[PDB]
């Protein structure tokens, strides 16, 4: 990853390592730290509805957006923005999508698909990568979650 990105990671990370928080690094710099050679543009931090609150808390200075309960007609979250660095960083808590009946699918058991990656000293949580291509296929996000198959197949 650029060293910007991990520079801000490194901020992000010192502030969560200790506190009791239910978070994960999702979407592109997840995949990037898993290996995956792609752009990181912002980075992505899914946690559970009060997570997203204790986030904004512990990272007060930068909060760009507070959280407020957000939806559009795919996705609902406790939804917020920080700004560290000129890097946004967007917090989703209690992330849902929504079904093909319009009801919301269930809580997400962020632990379940949660792994660890190690970098710089670092154990960062990260979200399952199998978990994200189905997630991005039911939202549409056809060209990411195949270029994440693509790279998946071609180390199987």
């Amino acid at each position: 990853i650029r060293p910007e990105y991990l520079r801000v990671l490194r901020k992000i990370y010192d502030r969560l390592k200790n506190e009791k928080v239910n978070w994960v690094v999702t979407g592109s710099l997840s995949f990037a730290l898993q290996g995956v050679p792609v752009e990181v543009h912002d980075i992505d931090i899914q946690t559970d509805e009060e997570g997203a609150y204790e986030i904004e808390r512990i990272f007060s200075e930068f909060v760009s957006k507070k959280v407020r309960f957000s939806s559009t007609e795919k996705i609902c979250s406790h939804f917020g923005e920080l700004i560290i660095d000129g890097i946004k960083v967007e917090i989703m808590g209690d992330i849902r999508k929504r079904l093909e009946d319009g009801t919301w699918e269930d809580p997400v058991d962020l632990n379940k698909y949660k792994r660890f990656v190690e970098t710089h000293g670092m154990k960062i949580p990260v979200l399952s990568l199998e978990y994200e291509y189905q997630a991005y296929l039911k939202l549409g996000r056809v060209e990411k979650a195949e270029t994440l198959r693509k790279w998946l197949n071609e180390r199987k």
